[PDB]
């Protein structure tokens, strides 16, 4: 069976930057997958269990954050990077949860919330509001 | 410090026959620092950080036809190219790479192209087309026929 | 309750010499309940209240030419219509009202045209088609030629 | 001289519901305008001084409100719109601020900023953080 993700994107600091998304990237396990926008959030369908996709984002003011999620053995997982260099692209990070890239002990977690702040002090949370089944929808707050 | 460039695609459809293409993945090579996607006035632009890397749209149909757009400069020239035919797991981070490091598609970006053209097994054509071939502030059409 | 009406639009840019349109207006009739707009997979969807009312999107070129392209159910059935050559102060919320009230399109409307054809002053062909013409689940091709 | 408004939206409640614009209205006035998107921004374009433009938002509870912005006597201004009816439009609200339409006064008050919690509870604020000149900025902020 096919699996979504739908992500809606809350901005609540009106000092630390607006972001928006500079990238959209999905992994080749799981016959792949597509990216699609509706009613003002992102949807990443999928085509079985054992793929993800990643969102990179960008601020008016510099800073780059990637957000991952996917489906590990049937469960939801999640994962935030954060104080990325210009050249540390989507493309670059994703495979990193893959074949012992250096993060497939995140997505074994199967995380259905996560949290971290930066080093220039930028929160970024994501947490799943449905967190089972196949069609799967979580928020990305920055504060 | 190096010179930036930036591609700006617009994208236009012309025939129902084909489905309508939206894109589904938007990525960006790691050579020369990188860089961004942004969209604007309807338009898609690739902002890197030199000479040297390169991005890609990836698009799909309402009929599930599946082909990805490369877009970028080598040597201080523009280059393009279009994959056509590509399979559910062929994703735009799968193709972006394969442009590099002898990876299989290193002479097209070689070859610094201006215009690219391409009809799918299915009868899908796609063309780029540069109408600003020259300088740092670079713009193209992607036609689907 | 009422009957909602749903109308979802796809753009097809085919002519470069036309420049490239964009929105820059999406307006919604008062009549039956009114309705919202909502943009999913490239396309544009207006939902309604009821039949009865309508929506409109304004598009300007890169060149600067103004058109607009009307939607809506008119006594259960599909109508459309487009007004080109629009000065810059003719925006959607003047032509929109238009159509109700004896405000000299109403006929256009009451035609309940499944299909619509119209070359502007200065060339630009604009072309609205119907694909699913029938049911409550409207579907149709806005064509820039 | 031209004008323009460039907008951001910020939502911050994760439990009131999420909104997206549904409309987007131009007045006739100073040559008209226009409304364009970039960089996950909203700009109205307007041909001079006198005229505006609203975008109207519906959140996913159903809940409908109007933010309206505009150049009076080369001054920015803004309002906000709660509790409205499904058949109160846009194309409805923006001709309430002229022509003594009921609502000139507010426009007439040329603000910088304006706030309204809404009476199910939805507090809205239009804040310029670029409040002079013809390029000017403002935050829409959803709590």
């Amino acid at each position: 069976m096919s699996y979504s993700i739908t992500l809606r994107v809350y901005q609540t600091n009106r000092d630390r930057g607006y972001f928006s998304i500079v990238e959209k990237t999905v992994w080749h396990f799981a016959n792949g997958g597509t990216w699609s926008e509706a009613n003002g959030a992102h949807t990443l369908t999928m085509g079985g269990s054992g793929t993800s996709g990643m969102l990179r984002f960008m601020s008016t003011k510099g800073e780059r954050i990637t957000v991952a999620v996917g489906v590990h053995n049937y469960k939801r997982w999640c994962d935030v990077v954060t104080g990325l260099k210009p050249d540390e692209t989507a493309l670059v990070i994703n495979p990193q949860y893959y074949n012992n890239g250096g993060r497939d002990y995140v997505r074994e977690k199967q995380l259905a919330e996560y949290s971290v702040t930066s080093a220039i002090g930028t929160k970024v949370e994501v947490v799943y509001t449905v967190a089972e089944g196949n069609n799967l929808e979580a928020n990305v707050i920055f504060s």
